[PDB]
RNA sequence: GCGAGCGUAGUUCAAUGGUAAAACAUCUCCUUGCCAAGGAGAAGAUACGGGUUCGAUUCCCGCCGCUCGCC
């Protein structure tokens, strides 16, 4: 029959003891997982070897739902392997140990997607995977790099079943309370009462304050006993001390601001556990070992470096530099080639370059060296730099010449290029070339090497020959691995030339750009076969080809009572969680019951869709008990739950936040000057923002925040304006996304942006670093786009000085004088790369930089003039009297007047001058300006011609300063042109 | 938190294994004087430290600043 409970662990604990594990037994006190087990914790450090196996009980009680909820508990088995060190066949090792347990792995559908781990707590991270079987998450599997505070050396693997979401899925069954676990008793009529009991005491009963003491109690002892050098005991009071802040954070007992507090008191303790145990180990002496560790035509070329799966955005991004660090090198050591060409897979990175040479280029090159001022000398010729410029070109000393290299100079020779088969000039080149390539995230599995993943063959030839070289510990060869569980799951290639038509005589499709065209275009049939088609959005297709080798598609139906949730919760379940296709009847364009799921290889296609139909049937069925605990209540009662998110320490949480924006939110619509008849339109809807954040559903898909509060406020019954203004006060949300276009929508976006700005600026948090913590960068981005992209008039100057006044920390003038600076600089840099020049966005910046619109608008418009044949006559005719004028202490500061202006120029000057400036208003366009000064250029020099403007005269020399001083201010306000070149 | 790309006169930019160039600015000499303009001349730099090589601005390592993605 089935796989009982039992049986499950009596077989998965004697094939893992055919291998070779110890199998232990669970510890005796209360843990979350099983990485914190004393001996998994403790017993990877060092150069022990530990390949151990045992199975124990996890208790977390925030997770307690009374036992109502198929699938959480407060108390559930796992089963954790750990294998010190690597053995190399870690993963092949463990679909055996499924086929072990009843798994039928030919039929089913396994997949590695990629799910790193990191905990703080412990102070360890790792990287690996998780195993889908149907869809449902299994397993995960990780390799371990950093324990305690110090780096691991051999690092461990670790691989943790989880005993009951397996067999819900081996035994057709929704609700764990069926699960047999014996022939004749059920799991329910065992576990039941004490997942419904155990709640309540995790719950709501729980003393509160005899927990606070114990907390510092078992603190204490911990810290005390790690003064005798004790470890054990000094580790199992800290485990039942992270035991008892569970218990305190399930009963909301700890508020917002205890939280960075406690995790710090717990985890320098773990941090010094540590230390102290790899110490105490080596003071006896590591009882359990220690570890220590041909002339012919051209002929192709095919390189592939067979890995563990990679993640779907380091194929994109490690198929392009290494065929660019391969296209340079082949050309450096002077070697000529054809169609260089990549691909890729998750599990193989090829490059193939067709008709490689056999032979370098063999030609004669000349080299000049130094210069005859160095090396050469009369009777001195060669000093200490001639014969080091001969020795490294061994050519004889006698065979150099002079040639007029600029001062007839830098004697040389010629040198020869010294054939080199080709053959062996990749042997040195290539193992630098594949050690080139970068990821952000990288591991180490048996040497100080670094890859994204492990490496575990490669497959190098040219021609017929194999080039021989060592990377990692593996020599190459003429080997590969097909597809997984088949025939050809090893085979060998004899020629470079008939390496495709083999790799896709094994299922792989291994060029990218015919995946695609093979998933999209037998999704349509599908899709079309039932009456609509899908929903594929490009960046999800970009992820849904790396996770696979050989795609088939499948259709599969759910229920169509979940079709009453909104269509943005569906799709983001099928999308963002799942990976599926949403289907649409494209006649009257709404959703369909069914989606589209891609496999992978020779599928039974009757198991997997009948296993995938019932994993949405069970994330929609939560979906709707969270959504119709929502509808509970109206909406505005939303509010009062903010006051548990922190948004900064010393400053709080949101819901004082938002409260700070509805009583500012009634002027920043008048700077903007938004019309009258919509500022008390705005307001109403100025309370109820941010309030969809404290929602049931929001808290698990946080992707819809702006969503689920749109929905629930047109359910209400608001207006339409106000619902669509709900949503706009997060656009943009990520770099590229739609603006808020209507007209509330940009009060509320803009307020919130003044905010997060102002307040994390004067109070503390400064962004003076590489480090971007609260993203500071595109906060401050966005806000110039929302105004750039609306053709908006605002003040940066008022309005920081008017939401500065609203905090509760102390607002001085000077720190809103470098947020200006913080957001001018970003304007800038939005600036220059539109392909405009840098000399004209700095002598824009320095007086129109406080409206960005208007600044966008005149420097974009400057450039244009700027090319045009008048630039050079103003950029002179403005600088003929600021010159003129660097200092000569006019005292007299108007003076401007006809009391003795006996000169004969001044009065053609003068009346030009009002004539121009009657125009030129300090708001004006670039054009008036650049017409209006082209006339007042010649009455210039018709009075530097004549008037000697320096003082012959006491007293009356500043009518002539004066007179100048103006027409040199006229520009005050448009552009700072004392900085622009050809001055 | 991690990666990626960068750093040359006062501002912008060429070059590369071995006399670092040019533009604008600055200075002096000219004089239908003080501004501008046309002419001659002069001075001025590889962020910092370390490594090989006879010689590194260039190849290698380490520190400081800047810009950009993810967290």
């Amino acid at each position: 029959s089935v796989l009982t409970f039992q049986q499950a662990i009596q077989r998965l604990q004697d094939y893992w003891a055919s291998v070779g594990c110890a199998v232990m037994q669970c510890s005796n006190t209360e843990v979350g997982a099983g990485t914190m087990n004393p001996l998994t914790f403790l017993r990877v450090l060092g150069p022990e070897p530990w390949n151990v196996a045992y199975v124990e009980p996890s208790i977390r009680p925030d997770d307690s739902r009374y036992g109502d909820n198929p699938n959480r508990l407060q108390r559930h088995t796992q089963f954790q392997v750990i294998l010190k060190p690597d053995p190399g066949n870690s993963q092949d090792l463990f679909l055996h140990s499924l086929s072990a347990l009843g798994i039928n792995v030919r039929e089913h559908d396994i997949r590695f997607v990629e799910d790193n781990w990191e905990s703080p707590v412990l102070g360890a991270w790792g990287l690996g995977w998780e195993v889908w079987m149907d869809g449902m998450e299994i397993t995960q599997f990780t390799y371990f790099q950093q324990s305690g505070s110090l780096p691991l050396l051999p690092v461990s693997v670790e691989i943790t079943y989880g005993l009951e979401r397996i067999l819900m899925s081996l035994q057709g069954v929704d609700h764990f309370k069926n699960i047999q676990y014996t022939k004749g008793i059920t799991y329910g009529e065992l576990f039941l009462e004490n997942e419904k009991e155990m709640s309540a005491y995790y719950l709501e009963h729980a003393n509160v304050d005899n927990i606070q003491k114990h907390f510092d109690d078992f603190e204490e002892e911990a810290r005390s006993l790690l003064s005798l050098w004790l470890p054990i005991p000094a580790y199992d009071h800290v485990l039942k001390a992270s035991h008892a802040f569970n218990i305190l954070d399930s009963r909301g007992f700890v508020g917002v601001t205890e939280r960075a507090r406690y995790f710090g008191r717990m985890r320098s303790l773990a941090r010094q556990c540590a230390q102290l145990w790899v110490k105490t180990r080596e003071n006896l002496g590591y009882p359990l070992g220690t570890y220590q560790e041909v002339v012919g035509q051209p002929r192709a070329f095919v390189l592939e470096i067979g890995t563990e799966e990679l993640p779907p955005h380091d194929v994109i991004e490690a198929t392009k530099q290494l065929e660019k660090s391969l296209i340079q090198i082949l050309e450096k050591r002077r070697l000529s080639h054809g169609k260089v060409r990549s691909y890729g897979t998750p599990r193989r990175l090829a490059v193939v370059v067709e008709n490689l040479n056999m032979k370098q280029m063999e030609e004669e090159i000349e080299l000049r060296g130094p210069p005859v001022a160095k090396a050469f000398d009369q009777e001195g010729r060669p000093t200490k730099a001639a014969e080091g410029f001969c020795r490294k070109n061994n050519v004889p000393i006698d065979s150099l010449y002079r040639r007029t290299d600029g001062k007839t100079e830098y004697i040389y020779a010629r040198v020869k290029e010294s054939a080199r088969f080709a053959d062996e000039v990749l042997t040195e080149d290539l193992p630098t070339i594949i050690s080139g390539i970068s990821f952000p995230k990288s591991m180490r599995w048996n040497s100080n090497i670094v890859f994204s993943r492990p490496i575990r063959w490669i497959f190098a030839l040219h021609g017929d020959l194999i080039v021989p070289f060592c990377f990692a510990g593996i020599s190459s060869g003429n080997q590969s691995c097909g597809l997984r569980n088949s025939s050809l799951a090893n085979f060998k290639v004899e020629a470079a030339e008939l390496y495709l038509h083999t790799l896709e005589k094994a299922g792989i499709l291994i060029d990218m750009q015919e995946r695609k065209q093979r998933i999209l275009h037998d999704s349509s049939i599908l899709a079309e076969g039932v009456g609509g088609d899908i929903i594929a959005p490009d960046s999800l297709v970009q992820e849904v080809i790396n996770l696979v080798e050989a795609p088939m598609p499948i259709i599969g139906r759910y229920d169509v009572s979940f079709l009453a949730l909104p269509k943005d919760v569906l799709i983001t379940v099928m999308q963002k969680h799942q990976k599926y296709f949403p289907v649409t009847s494209k006649t009257m364009g709404n959703l369909l019951p069914c989606f589209i799921t891609v496999a992978n290889g020779a599928i039974k296609e009757e198991v997997v869709r009948k296993g995938n139909e019932a994993v949405l049937r069970a994330r929609y069925e939560d979906a709707k008990f969270f959504y119709k605990m929502d509808t509970q209540k109206k909406l505005s009662e939303f509010r009062d739950q903010l006051s548990s998110i922190l948004f900064h320490e010393r400053l709080g949480t949101m819901l004082d936040k938002m409260k700070r924006v509805e009583n500012t939110v009634a002027e920043v619509a008048l700077l903007l000057g938004i019309n009258e008849k919509m500022i008390p339109a705005i307001k109403d809807a100025a309370a109820l923002a941010m309030s969809d954040l404290a929602t049931n559903i929001v808290t698990e898909f946080t992707s819809l925040a702006g969503i689920m509060a749109r929905h629930y406020a047109l359910r209400d019954g608001l207006s339409e304006q106000i619902a669509e203004a709900l949503f706009e006060i997060t656009l943009p949300r990520f770099s590229g996304d739609v603006f808020p276009k209507t007209d509330p929508g940009i009060v509320l976006a803009v307020t919130d942006r003044l905010d997060s700005l102002v307040g994390l600026f004067g109070a503390g948090c400064q962004p003076s670093s590489t480090n971007d913590p609260f993203g500071l960068r595109r906060i401050s981005y966005g806000l110039v786009q929302i105004l750039v992209e609306n053709k908006k008039n605002f003040d940066l100057t008022k309005a920081l000085t008017l939401v500065a006044e609203e905090q509760p920390i102390t607002i001085d003038s000077g720190v809103i004088d470098e947020v200006v600076q913080f957001v001018t600089r970003r304007l800038e840099q939005l600036l220059v790369d539109e392909g405009i020049n840098c000399e004209i966005v700095r002598s824009v910046l320095i007086e129109r930089a406080n409206c960005p619109y208007l600044a966008s608008q005149t420097a974009i418009e400057m450039e244009a003039f700027s090319r045009t044949e008048d630039f050079p006559k103003i950029v002179e005719a403005y600088s003929r009297p600021t010159r003129i004028i660097r200092g000569k202490e006019i005292g007299s500061a108007l003076e401007v007047d006809a009391s003795v202006f006996e000169k004969d120029e001044e009065r053609a000057l003068w009346s030009a001058y009002l004539e121009v400036a009657d125009k030129i208003h300090p708001g004006v366009d670039i054009k008036a300006f650049a017409d209006a000064s082209l006339e007042l250029l010649q009455p210039l020099e018709d009075f530097f011609t004549n008037v000697f403007v320096m003082a012959e005269d006491e007293k009356v020399r500043n009518n002539r300063l004066a007179l100048l001083t103006k027409v040199a201010s006229l520009p005050k306000g448009i552009a700072d042109l004392s900085v622009l070149p050809g001055f």
